């Protein structure tokens, strides 16, 4: 049920990730940096554990979750929010929640590709990867 999302993910496309940053408190030095930053996801599973790696020059970060049972989170721009990861119309939804805030990380595969959309407030998001071998 998640198994066309496993695997290894390497950012090809990035639309508005400074808006969806800016939305975030994200500072300009960091949203610099990030712009020209092209991460790469893992995702694996081990029974029902998910596993969530993102990878790159700038940061890092890992979560572990069950679909469907909340987790606490620490963002990578340090955000402490309580989390959910689901499926829903095949697309890998991710809701986090703070201080009575949310935004959504949702991922669905189109033609093979992973796209990743993030919203928060008004700002839209639109982030592609591509599989690794
Ligand atoms: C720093 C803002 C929060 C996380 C951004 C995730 C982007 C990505 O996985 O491509």
């Amino acid at each position: 049920m998640v198994d066309a999302f496993l695997g290894t993910w390497k950012l090809v496309d990035s639309k508005n990730f400074d808006d969806y940053m800016k939305s975030l408190g994200v500072g300009f030095a960091t949203r610099q940096v990030a712009s020209m930053t092209k991460p790469t996801t893992i995702i694996e599973k081990n029974g029902d554990i998910l596993t969530l790696k993102t990878h790159s020059t700038f940061k890092n970060t890992e979560i572990s979750f069950k679909l469907g049972v909340e987790f606490d989170e620490t963002t990578a721009d340090d955000r402490k929010v309580k989390s959910i990861v689901t499926l829903d119309g095949g697309k890998l939804v991710h809701l986090q929640k703070w201080d009575g805030q949310e935004t959504t990380l949702v991922r669905e595969l189109i033609d093979g590709k992973l796209i990743l959309t993030l919203t928060h407030g008004t700002a839209v998001c639109t982030r592609t990867y591509e599989k690794e071998a």
